[PDB]
């Protein structure tokens, strides 16, 4: 008699992704870890989810590499907030060299150049900063980081012109992000079109700059810029596009603003808390006097180097606070564990998070104890600490990220007297990645 | 195979309700729409969700009833924000009981009570104002209604002595309202453990100010929570606990306050506008100006539903950006419409945004007109308008909201010149309830002479 309405589409959306935008479930876990042990499972929408938790069980994740497990659908989000044909959007061949070229833009010879420009970046930035005052760490290093990026990421051009230009373009493809974003990224909505459209302007401005650049090989720069444009495939006649090059700029700043500035953010906040300071402070500001008597004033990459009580206070914050709480992988190419089986179609994840809180791994794993690291660097197991991942998708910008963080905190530690305000922050797991809770508030009182 | 390991959890939850956490897809199901024409499924993880448009498509939505078609599912995520035993946390026998003593709360008898107090509320708030400058429209009507709300809704007292402190409850619980939210009510993260906390702490706060009523039980209140002490269920007549009546109170604000201050919101934005203002606000004033002849300056009830023409540029505003972009129910009992048979077990959508922009009902539609209700308001034709539903279930508010919207917009017309500050805003998808995106603001002067 009477037919069915029309069937407009059937979507089947990959369930994993959701897990950033939980609102931070490490409470659920922690039970089902505690009751379960270190591998189990949660079916959702006809999904498994299955977790792997401490040392051992990190081992079939990190261990293995792209033909049994697949950053493909988790990572689908980032295909349009960089572009077509850029790291996750690239089929496997162009995707494995595309990470080449960010590989070699944060190498170690590539980190000496940024050293500099660096340390003045934040020299000149807290200069401006009062006798006194208080402030909001976590926007106060937000500018601060997005500043140093622009200045090594996207060259001289960009930074002492464009700046303003940039970070609202910027700020654009971060506002078009939403939760819904990772389950559709292409979904007509106004956010995306935002989202797109800054995207294109993000490119229109990198080839004005490519072009500039283009005329006059009477200069060689010292940024990634330059070497995104000295990039070329395997053999090919393909060089790195407009559209291709900018893609991995956005990349470069997604990866790397919020989750070194939250860190930034969290070494302070732990380490200038009362028992905190009391206990830790003396020996991270010795070590600065210690590294002044030898190295001079001058921050120098052979100077943050040695800052080893300061590394592993805002290790320290990394362990106990991590910005990206799980990454994941669906299994192409099925394994075993221990007794049990993980099969082809699951979605494995690991929890730094959650990882890193575990007894037997981390003794007193509740409290602020940097020195903990000292023992660490004696044992030999692998991915114990795993913040910055591991294996061969591990996080690239690590050393940058540690760069970045100690030369802030040295800037601080010098010039400034600082003090907590009130309690600690609990995190907000309303974004993305996961930050201190707004107000995150530090006393600073100057000495001459 | 080998051992699977321990799966602790399976679930598939009800699907429908992200839609309104979906970054507001109007573009996509109006592709579907005009497409299709006005009755459509989309699957997602294989649940049909089927979309009615226009009036026809409409009467199967709003003319059945409980037995029919089905709140509770889409509404589930409601539940630990109002708390349990208390409207979509109750029974249909104690829901719809609820529902009724909700109705007296907000009829035109209750209502007199109240437009005093709205009008006071009112005009005090924007008597604070300094000669000129910018106000961001949306922030400053969102705090007056809230205001507004805790003197008619939760009383004199809780007024007039700890605002401060429901105010920042009632913060904590739209924040423990996340996408997540919607397909897992009870998932225990922090933003769930301090809003349920929140929940218990605004009972331990009704228990006092009830308690204390009662101990003095010979004084006349205007407010709802008298009308909740003095609402009795069916047969056996007990008097609803401490938790059902702060639920109760819940409920009706987080029905006014978001929907109430985007609109009025909404009201400003568009006549202020340079050609819509050209257009229409002389008309407006005009009306202000006649009412205040004939009435004298008071505002009362009288007077405020004598102003048709601010009436329209509000049900304008709605039939526009409405702040409730679909409701939904699941399909109880199959039904028919024209060719079509919807069955058992999907969820349908009614959309009043793209409802009201269907051209063979509201020629022009994407245009500010609100005159066009002059016309408008005398067709036969049921479910044309429908940003506050009908039926069954349509919205009990639709009076105070508009009484609140036309207090808000006199005192603000008699008192002020306004214009708007740059781009009309785009409206904002990434809450549920969704207003204009900030910054949102209007330029305003007191009237010189
Ligand atoms: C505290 C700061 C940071 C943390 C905690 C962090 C964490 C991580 C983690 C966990 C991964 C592994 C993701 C996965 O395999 O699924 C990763 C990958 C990566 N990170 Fe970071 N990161 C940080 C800073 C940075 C910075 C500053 C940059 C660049 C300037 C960067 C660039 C990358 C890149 C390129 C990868 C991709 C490796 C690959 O897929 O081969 N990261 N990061
Ligand atoms: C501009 C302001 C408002 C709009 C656009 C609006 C819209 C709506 C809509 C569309 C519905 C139907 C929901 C459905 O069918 O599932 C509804 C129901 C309702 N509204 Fe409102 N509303 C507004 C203001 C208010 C206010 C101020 C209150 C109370 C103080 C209120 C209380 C209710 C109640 C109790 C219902 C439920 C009817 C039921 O389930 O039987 N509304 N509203």
């Amino acid at each position: 008699k009477g037919k069915l309405p029309p069937v407009v589409s059937s979507l089947i959306p990959f369930v994993g992704s959701g897990l950033s935008f939980a609102g931070g479930p490490l409470q659920y876990t922690t039970d089902a870890y505690k009751k379960y042990g270190d591998i189990f499972t949660m079916k959702v929408f006809g999904q498994r989810l299955t977790f792997l938790v401490g040392p051992d069980a990190h081992v079939p994740f990190f261990s293995q590499g792209d033909a049994e497990l697949s950053q493909d659908e988790p990572y689908q989000f980032s295909v349009p907030i960089f572009g077509p044909n850029v790291v996750y959007g690239a089929d496997l061949a162009h995707r494995n060299q595309q990470l080449k070229f960010i590989a070699a833009s944060l190498s170690t010879k590539a980190l000496q150049s940024y050293v500099p420009l660096i340390v003045k970046e934040a020299e000149d930035f807290f200069a401006k900063w009062d006798k006194s005052g208080t402030v909001d760490i976590r926007d106060a290093l937000a500018e601060l980081i997005i500043l140093t990026a622009s200045r090594c990421l996207m060259g001289k051009e960009i930074r002492e012109n464009l700046f303003t230009e940039v970070a609202k373009l910027y700020q654009t493809l971060d506002e078009g992000l939403l939760p819904i974003s990772v389950f559709f990224p292409y979904l007509p909505i106004p956010a995306h079109k935002r989202r797109d459209e800054a995207r294109l302007a993000m490119v229109r401005m990198f080839k004005k700059i490519i072009d500039e650049r283009r005329a006059n090989p009477e200069v060689k720069h010292n940024d990634c810029l330059q070497v995104f444009m000295d990039a070329r495939y395997r053999g090919e006649e393909q060089a790195l596009n407009d559209e291709e090059i900018t893609g991995l700029m956005i990349a470069l700043l997604f990866a790397g603003q919020h989750t070194s500035s939250v860190t930034g953010s969290w070494t302070g906040l732990l380490l200038f808390e009362a028992n905190n300071k009391k206990k830790f402070l003396p020996g991270v500001l010795e070590e600065q006097e210690e590294i002044r008597k030898e190295f001079g004033d001058e921050l120098t990459m052979e100077a943050l180097n040695k800052m080893d009580k300061l590394h592993r206070c805002v290790k320290e914050a990394l362990r106990m606070y991590p910005p990206l709480l799980f990454v994941m992988r669906k299994v192409i190419k099925p394994f075993s564990y221990k007794d049990y089986y993980v099969p082809e179609g699951d979605t494995v994840f690991v929890s730094p998070a959650l990882s890193m809180r575990v007894e037997e791994v981390f003794p007193n794993a509740d409290q602020y104890n940097p020195e903990r690291f000292v023992e660490e660097d004696k044992q030999a197991q692998k991915y114990r600490f795993v913040g910055f991942g591991a294996g061969r998708h591990g996080c690239m910008g690590e050393n940058f990220a540690y760069l970045q963080i100690k030369t802030i905190w040295s800037v601080l530690l010098r010039n400034f007297d600082i003090e907590l305000v009130g309690e600690l922050p609990k995190p907000d797991y309303t974004a993305m990645v996961v930050g201190p809770a707004h107000p995150c508030l530090l006393r600073y009182t100057r000495k001459h």
